[PDB]
């Protein structure tokens, strides 16, 4: 349920985070959903 909302936010679960990625949300098999954040501005929060 979270990182379905997560995939709704269009979060790709990685194994590790990738460019301007933050783990956001803990998946299974050791899948870890990681928005890409925009940069330039205060990420997304």
């Amino acid at each position: 349920f979270f990182d379905e909302k997560c995939n709704k936010l269009k979060g790709t679960c990685k194994n590790n985070c990738g460019k301007n990625e933050e783990l956001i949300a803990l998946c299974q098999k050791s899948l870890k959903c990681c928005r890409t954040i925009q940069p330039s501005g205060s990420i997304i929060d």
